[PDB]
């Protein structure tokens, strides 16, 4: 059914005060914003917001495109079919806390006028924001955070609880999104240990030698946070095994996201080993690249053939596809095959780099540069792993 | 007739960038622009563009207000059934052209950089502006453009063509849009004598005798082109009453509109004995309060009498109004009493004022203040007169 007009103006309005403020931010940052004072704080603090604004849009573009297609995931997700969320709700969310997030960068810059300089915005931003998340009151979607807050509750517990469609796929949207928990970990981090709370100015450049702990892994402040999402779909995954005792995908996929927990693991023993210096770390090189390689080589294989189906046997007029597909034009699927195994490595670097303590001064500016990138990436994945499901509930 | 979402969307987007432009329009105003250079030409140009913009969207509410509370203009205007412009196609005109008058008053405040330094944009919007309305491409409504030219055509020749409904309702709109007409006089005046065309700046002192040329009146075609409306109206009423052979209601009118001459003919002859100090120069003056009395005291008569049909004998329960109405609130229509007694004042004051250069400091103030109020009382006053026109259809 057409929505009213009221949804679409709203969405329209917020877009445009959206579109108006970043370029306003552009024009202040190149022109205003003196270059002196280091601002990756800045950037390290805001990417979980853009993150997940950016997040909250492609949810939308999935949603549009799974309505327009004819997938059924309703049914899938398993959602109450007289209250959802279709895609003018998410856009009209998107872009309310992306005004939201702009006007708080803005006042960080220019700071207008206060007595506390300029460390009470990001706060302000993100305690709004999770208020929003858990407001009691039954305004501005009740159901909709209900329902996220119960599954929530559910994924961060899976390994009691009986695993579902909805609980892994927000488990693998995590997976993917593990920046923000980082991010979150790195601000706590600064908010306690290094700004002088009781003083004034605030960000000032670092010359001592407890500055940059943040940026140690002391003991496991740091690789931890990066393998949470693996083992959490890792349990999820071997409970579903162990309800279920059917041998292959679930076994299978223990490996598989193991693999990314050898991977971290080595990673923190070659950043220990350049603080030892020891002789051996040059060889510690190699095994890491060896088991970047078995990880990557693994979770493509298991991209292609077992979450989006394709190479199928019955592939027939459509090369290197399946025999049934609900896309127009395979011109998708070619692309979506090209990119997929460009960005996985991306994706791979990324969290090496973000954990690991390498390239120091180009390190940031690599997870600042492939941040956006693997959300482009599971946004690809999802259309394509749903619709699979829905043929794999069509044949069975 | 559900409209399209989009077209929402785009009223929704050109909204919310107004609203931002505006907010930081007056920002840079207030802190951005010095006060030593002399401003006043700036507001003398853009006068007319905001005007303009604000016309249209009030015509935009007054359609809107027509067809929900069952005002039938189709009928009356003579426009085609099956298509009809509705109210968002108003609201998205007005704000596109919002959006370009403030990107260029912006552009003149600012003008980063150029050969000629500051005094092209505002030439550039008002050729932007009629290059839109006379683009003879089958777009952007290509019937709305063409129908209003032919219109502004039949309206500018009017003693020669037969007379309608549409034509004198955009006479009468006309009439309460001479700021426009004086703006563009100043304009041409201002950009084809004093200007240095060849040359820089733009500041030059105030203080020396050249400044101000025209601002004067001794040439005498500032009053002219002030009462042309009213000349275009007056001489469409004879028409009517010469094709009618209807003495009273043609006639009486006609009258109504002939009393702004004797307005401006007096105003303009004290001006200019004051200017050359003639002994009873005050003598000039006393005629002109009566032309005062003798023109308010008659255009209200046909306002509230014959134009709304208002305290009517036969009313009953209904007093001071008309025996029956279709809008809902009483309050409504004597709010709308009170503010257009109130107006009719103004309005003969802001006419008097910009066309006789009384009240050399305060008068183009008072002339800024005034301007957007009396196309506020034209706002007001379509409502009544189609519902009028709509009960006198019905009935015969």
């Amino acid at each position: 059914q057409p929505a009213p007009a009221w949804t679409t103006f709203r969405v329209g309005l917020f877009c445009g005060i959206f579109i108006v403020l970043n370029i306003t931010l552009v024009l202040a940052a190149v022109f205003k914003l003196e270059t002196d004072r280091s601002i990756w704080p800045l950037i390290r603090i805001y990417r979980g917001g853009f993150l997940l604004i950016e997040f909250l849009f492609l949810l939308g573009i999935n949603t549009y495109g799974w309505r327009q297609a004819g997938v059924n995931h309703v049914l899938i997700f398993e959602l109450n079919p007289r209250s959802n969320l279709s895609h003018q709700h998410l856009f009209e969310i998107a872009g309310f806390l992306g005004i939201l997030w702009c006007l708080s960068l803005l006042a960080c810059f220019f700071a207008p006028i206060s007595v506390i300089p300029t460390y009470v915005y990001p706060l302000a931003l993100y305690g709004f924001m999770v208020f929003f998340l858990i407001n009691p009151t039954k305004t501005f979607y009740y159901k909709s955070r209900f329902w996220l807050l119960k599954l929530l509750f559910r994924v961060f517990t899976a390994p009691f609880h009986k695993v579902g469609f909805a609980d892994f796929w927000l488990a693998d949207q995590l997976n993917s999104l593990s920046v923000i928990l980082m991010d979150l970990e790195y601000m706590i981090c600064f908010y306690s240990l290094e700004l002088k709370w009781d003083e004034s100015k605030g960000l000032l450049p670092n010359n001592s030698e407890e500055s940059g702990i943040c940026h140690k892994y002391t003991y496991g402040v740091r690789a931890i946070v990066q393998c949470i999402p693996a083992w959490l779909r890792f349990i999820q995954c071997l409970r579903r095994y162990r309800d279920t005792k059917r041998a292959f995908p679930h076994l299978v996929n223990a490996g598989k996201y193991s693999t990314t927990f050898f991977m971290v693991t080595f990673a923190a023993l070659y950043s220990t080993h350049k603080e030892r210096g020891h002789s051996d770390t040059m060889v510690f090189f190699y095994l890491w690249i060896v088991f970047y390689i078995i990880s990557s080589c693994y979770t493509l294989i298991w991209d292609l053939k077992m979450d989006w189906g394709l190479f199928d046997k019955n592939a027939g007029e459509n090369t290197f596809l399946r025999e049934e597909i609900v896309y127009p034009q395979k011109a998708y699927y070619y692309c979506a095959i090209i990119e997929d195994v460009i960005l996985r490595f991306a994706w791979t670097i990324q969290i090496s780099i973000t954990s690991t303590t390498l390239l120091p001064h180009s390190g940031d500016i690599i997870a600042t540069v492939f941040a956006p990138l693997e959300v482009f990436r599971r946004f690809v994945w999802n259309f394509f792993r749903l619709e699979n499901e829905h043929l794999n509930n069509c044949g069975e």
